[PDB]
């Protein structure tokens, strides 16, 4: 069987007038030494081996193809890389179904921290859509929300229908959830979502506690309290924290495929 699917709800920010900031009022993102960066990354990468479910080192083959792919959608996307990052690499093909961890440097070749099983969008299931490729940036736009567990909100993008051999496009509202209830632990290495990127609870957790995607989340909340208000009060961001969840398909592209029993 195929999980029930999650709720995506929008969480566009509100303009305010009375929050903004002038430009000194907003701290600038830190940047490190790229020698300090690959220390950072390592002692990241020991605490997730150690603190998240499921976690891997990959084979030397597939850490190139996430190296590759990743870098490859930034530069399409035209996203510049000016201060040593983390991304979040999502390899939504149906064989694969895990994330990595990248260190993006601005003038050195990235490397690879390691990550953990997900669960991608599925075919061949009426009103579930495949997730869509392309390089996805968590921003202010956007507050996302606790289930708590955080949520990510990554915005409405284009995805293909899964269940159309046509190829034919929608909207769908890109969120980041957390296994639940209904949508164990065990589900994740294999499509299964309705289009959104599941992950497990401890990753989760590890995301939020980092700040590992939070760069642009942690500047806003050094002057608008809802942000403030979204992040863990105990948190201990990482100076090398950055902003970008890229999905790739290193495999041959996921083609829909039928519903049986759709009408
Ligand atoms: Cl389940
Ligand atoms: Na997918």
């Amino acid at each position: 069987s195929v999980p029930p699917p999650a709720s995506n709800p929008p969480t566009d920010t509100p303009p305010q007038p009375d929050l903004a900031p002038p430009p000194i009022d907003i701290p600038d993102l830190p940047v490190v030494s790229d020698e300090v960066a690959r220390e950072e990354a390592s002692r990241l990468a020991v605490l997730m081996k150690h603190n998240v479910k499921g976690f891997s080192t990959y084979t030397p083959e597939r850490r190139k193809a996430f190296l590759t792919l990743a870098k490859d959608a930034v530069t399409q996307a035209d996203m510049p890389v000016s201060r040593p990052q983390l991304v979040m690499v999502v390899d939504r093909n149906e064989k694969i179904q895990h994330l990595d961890y990248v260190l993006a440097l601005p003038d050195a070749p990235w490397e690879s921290l390691g990550g953990t099983p997900v669960s991608t969008g599925t075919t061949g299931r009426k009103y579930y859509y495949i997730t869509p490729t392309g390089v996805f940036q968590n921003t202010a736009d956007r507050l996302g929300y606790r289930a708590g567990s955080r949520v990510w909100d990554m915005g409405w993008q284009t995805a293909m229908k899964g269940w159309l051999p046509r190829h034919e496009t929608g909207q769908i509202r890109l969120e980041i959830h957390a296994t639940d209830p209904q949508f164990l632990e065990w589900r994740l290495g294999h499509p299964a979502s309705e289009g959104c990127i599941r992950i497990p609870a401890t990753m989760n957790k590890f995301m939020d506690h980092y700040g590992l995607i939070d760069a642009l989340y942690e500047q806003a909340a050094s002057y608008d309290p809802r942000f403030q208000a979204l992040l863990p009060k105990d948190r201990q961001p990482t100076q090398i924290a950055g902003d970008l969840v890229v999905v790739i398909d290193s495999g041959p592209l996921t083609e829909p495929k039928i519903d049986p029993i759709a009408d």
